[PDB]
Formats: structure tokens, sequence, C-alpha cells
């Protein structure tokens, strides 16, 4: 077994997706956003990303997107791999 695939950024957390289920994360920030109601697919995982810098300074994003792959079983597998960069010093435990 080869080593090394460590390349994960907190922005990655698009890309990683497939267009398919990216597509689905721009309509439930839809909403939040605000984006278009007919030209969600005219946008990017870039356009999306800097948009949600400034809404979502917590995260940038990483953790809205975790959940959306939580409800999927194809991303379940990601979602856990994504929230283990997010945490840095230990959540809130309350």
């Amino acid at each position: 077994g080869s080593s090394g695939s460590s390349g994960i950024v907190l922005l990655r957390g698009l890309e990683c997706i497939n267009k398919h289920y990216f597509s689905l994360f721009k309509s439930l920030l839809a909403r939040d956003l605000n984006l278009e109601r007919d030209n969600q697919e005219q946008y990017t995982t870039i356009q999306i990303a800097n948009m949600m810098e400034e809404k979502f300074p917590a995260d940038s994003g990483l953790g809205k997107l975790i959940e959306f792959c939580e409800e999927v079983p194809a991303l379940r597998k990601r979602a856990e791999i994504l929230k283990k960069e997010r945490s840095e010093s230990g959540p809130s435990s309350g």
C-alpha cells in the first residue's frame, strides 16, 4: 500500500463531491446565500465558496457542507473525514 494524499483543504470540502451532489448543496443554501432561482447551476464551487467565506466566517461553508454529506450515505464516509479537519482544539462540549 502506498502513502500520501494528504492535500485536503477546508475549501476542498466542495470540489471533493461531484457536481451532481454539489447542485443540491447550492439548493440548501439558496435560501441562506440567496442564490438564484434557476441560475443555481451556472454557479461554481468557487463563486459559492467566497459567498460562504463572508457569510459563515466560522467554517466558511465547511460545516454547512459536512452536514450535506451526512444525510447522504455515499457522502457519510467523507463527512467524518471533513469534520476531523474542521475541529482544531476540540468542540464546545456542553
